[PDB]
């Protein structure tokens, strides 16, 4: 009976919400992604949402709306998934990787303002596992130095900074891959509050156009656009959002309770006022701490038939990245890098799994 780390909360809702939009026959992109974008502004208090096949292709399309390319710096954490290095790098700009926080992972006003240069032209924090990064902190940057300010939320479905929703103003992109808050099996949507912005990134998803018979490519765009089919299904988990993340941060409470009398450390919390969502249940497993390595631990609950997920071994540590930036050191995304792992998290987790998770770490921890 193995247990992976994370589990889709597939339900009746949506499948009945799939029959809908297969017998109504209009399955690709249409009017449920007009709703999932009036949602996304509904619950964010954003103005402007544009549904795109994953967060990856979000990014992809809002770099190169901001018309980022050869020359170009962007700031972001290495500590994040290589979805964003990859976009930045392909649209021929070069990605200046910044440190994070020891204990939160997350990017540093300090770490962003000091690699700033005449070149560079968007900065990217990341809103790390349901927490939120320190905003008023990095829009006082962008406003002082006139960078664009493009957030990464793909954990941060629910999540709150200072009494707002993530999203509510800037512009911030989240993802409904499986393993995410909420999903569609893969998904992502840009909210923002620029409208001009949004009109680039709906023609960049869908072909550069400005479909109707003598349509034409306005300036060349990808093909990113989101089924109706998969619209509907990121809908019903929407509408189960409160639930869904009151689960999650229940299982939670109980990880941190259950820590106190374990070795390994999860991470801290912000210092500022927020609402986390819990995306994920990141510990560190400090060889010399806890008697075990992180790889080690991994592969004795995988023998237990617990799954564990690594978030994220850092972007400047993977091969192309390793030979582009030979010398780059970063010693907080590093230590983390080697020690983190993500434990069993989602929705539809039980107690007898809870405690089939503790219960395989005491035999592990010493
Ligand atoms: O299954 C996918 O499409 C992507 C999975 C992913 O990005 C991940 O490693 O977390």
């Amino acid at each position: 009976d193995f247990l992976p780390f994370s589990r889709p909360a597939m339900g009746a809702e949506e499948l009945a919400a799939v029959k809908t939009v297969l017998d109504s026959g209009w399955i690709t992109t249409g009017p449920k992604n007009q709703e999932l974008e009036a949602a996304f502004c509904r619950l964010t208090g954003n103005q402007y949402a544009v549904a795109v096949s994953s967060a990856t292709a979000g990014m992809h399309i809002a770099l190169m709306a901001l018309g980022i390319g050869e020359g170009d710096e962007v700031i972001t954490p290495s500590m994040t998934w290589v979805s964003t290095l990859n976009m930045i790098v392909l649209l021929g700009a070069n990605p200046v990787m910044v440190d994070v926080d020891r204990d939160t992972l997350m990017v540093t006003p300090e770490h962003i303002e000091a690699a700033i240069t005449p070149q560079t032209k968007a900065i990217i924090p990341v809103h790390y596992a349901g927490a939120p990064a320190d905003l008023d902190a990095i829009y006082a940057l962008g406003e002082r130095y006139g960078i664009p300010v493009i957030e990464d939320a793909a954990h941060a479905t629910g999540t709150s900074y200072k009494g707002r929703h993530i999203g509510a103003r800037g512009t911030a992109i989240f993802s409904f891959h499986a393993i995410k808050n909420i999903t569609c099996a893969e998904g992502g949507i840009v909210v923002t509050d620029n409208p001009q912005f949004a009109d680039k990134l709906r023609s960049l998803k869908f072909h550069g156009l400005g479909r109707a018979p003598q349509a034409e490519v306005l300036a060349p765009g990808y093909k990113y656009n989101l089924p109706d089919l998969n619209a509907a299904i990121a809908l019903a988990q929407l509408q189960k959002l409160d639930a869904l993340n009151a689960r999650r941060a229940a299982i939670a409470a109980q990880y941190h309770q259950a820590m106190a009398d374990l070795p390994f450390q999860p991470l801290s919390l912000p210092s500022w006022e927020h609402i986390h969502a819990w995306h994920l249940f990141i510990i560190r497993v400090d060889e010399a701490r806890c008697g075990i390595t992180r790889d080690a631990l991994m592969a004795s609950l995988k023998t237990k038939g617990i799954g564990t997920g690594l978030h994220f071994r850092a972007a400047h540590t993977q091969k192309y990245y390793r030979e582009r930036f030979p010398t780059l050191t970063l010693p907080d995304t590093e230590w983390n890098s080697e020690r983190i792992c993500s434990l069993p998290l989602f929705p539809d987790m039980t107690e007898s799994d809870f405690d089939r998770v503790i219960t395989a770490l005491h035999q592990i921890a010493g």
